[PDB]
């Protein structure tokens, strides 16, 4: 984990972002935690996770001629994206995202699409998305998400995989569900909810 | 007017959000100008208009605990204007938005971000008919909360069906107040200035005479 991943979680963790419970994820998957980058609530928060996918856009070198924003979480992060980059790395990118109801907010939707969300956990949201991107004839470049959750898609092969072999782009993340473990085996009173946390990889991780 | 208002407006005369012509307003009045706050739409323009909103805000003194930007277009001015106060004035605002449905899994609800609460600023870009609030204030009330006040980005000054704007509706009507980065008044005063806006500025006055106020 380099000091930019720890930072991250800090981050994360100061905002009660990761939460632990019963929750039924957009797959259906019964998991044990969640992250909701919805917590990311002040602007504050807003801004200084703007700058960290910017980074890790600009540190990528994928090239892409638009950030698209899945709704609702995608829509402020895309935002927060967009201002990063042309504040602090003098990019000025068209933006755009859609309603949840397709209709369109932003710029028109064509090129060689990035598009930045909270999580990817079995690819649905992102084969969501593609339905839209594919309707305006644009393609998809690449995929960036805060956590990478690390688990498989619609088959055996990771959520990741499934996307860049489908769409034939690359998905990067700012931290893996693994670099968070680590992390959390450090902090006290964390046993129950890691041992939870393996329980569940058992059956969906990879 | 202060220089950030001269600014905005060469701000959206630069990337075409404010023209002139003739269009025809949702009331059916032929507009000499229109303001199409939509066409900000890159990551600079974000900033920018980010940027414009906080110092609006910040000139206005008005004091507010939330960014309430309603679904959809509010959302991406109520974030990338928290964002411009905590980064260019220091001031560090707990921001919400509405989903249009509740969500069926996941952490469930129908707000992202903060709670709703206390006194909210409600973040847009214009008023026409001076009703799409009130679907907003509804969800403000439905939490409890008070409504502060209504940011927008041009303010047209032109009755509504009755007499009063739709502003001076909106604020008499749930008493709260309207903080625009820039009136039609600011508009005339710029074009003023520009001696090659000759034409178009008698096109606005006139404009501004009969539905004025
Ligand atoms: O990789 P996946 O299996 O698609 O899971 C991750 C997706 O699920 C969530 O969206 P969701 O629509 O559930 O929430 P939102 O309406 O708050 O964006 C999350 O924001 C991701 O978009
Ligand atoms: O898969 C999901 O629905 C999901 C997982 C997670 O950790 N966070 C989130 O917002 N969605
Ligand atoms: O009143 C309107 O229809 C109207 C005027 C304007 O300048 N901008 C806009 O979006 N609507
Ligand atoms: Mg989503």
């Amino acid at each position: 984990m380099k000091p930019y991943q720890r930072q991250f979680i800090e981050f994360a963790l100061n905002k009660q972002v990761l939460k632990f419970g019963e929750f039924t994820l957009k797959s259906g998957r019964k998991s044990p935690y969640f992250f909701n980058a919805g917590l990311f609530n002040t602007g504050r928060d807003l801004a200084l996770l703007g700058r960290f996918y910017a980074e890790a856009l600009v540190d990528s070198g994928i090239e892409f001629d638009l950030l698209f924003g899945p709704a609702y979480k995608g829509i402020p992060i895309a935002t927060t994206t967009a201002v990063a980059l042309a504040e602090h790395h003098d990019k000025d990118l068209p933006y755009c995202f859609n309603r949840k109801e397709g209709s369109l907010v932003g710029s028109a939707l064509q090129g060689r699409v990035m598009l930045v969300d909270d999580v990817i956990t079995a690819g649905t949201a992102i084969r969501e998305s593609m339905e839209i991107i594919q309707a305006h004839g644009a393609t998809l470049a690449g995929v960036l998400i805060s956590l990478d959750r690390q688990e498989r898609g619609r088959g055996e092969i990771s959520a990741i995989q499934e996307v860049e072999r489908d769409y034939g782009c690359k998905v990067i993340s700012i931290i893996t569900l693994k670099d968070l473990i680590a992390y959390l085996e450090e902090k006290p009173d964390m046993a129950e909810h890691l041992a939870a946390v393996r329980a569940y990889r058992e059956e969906f991780g990879v």
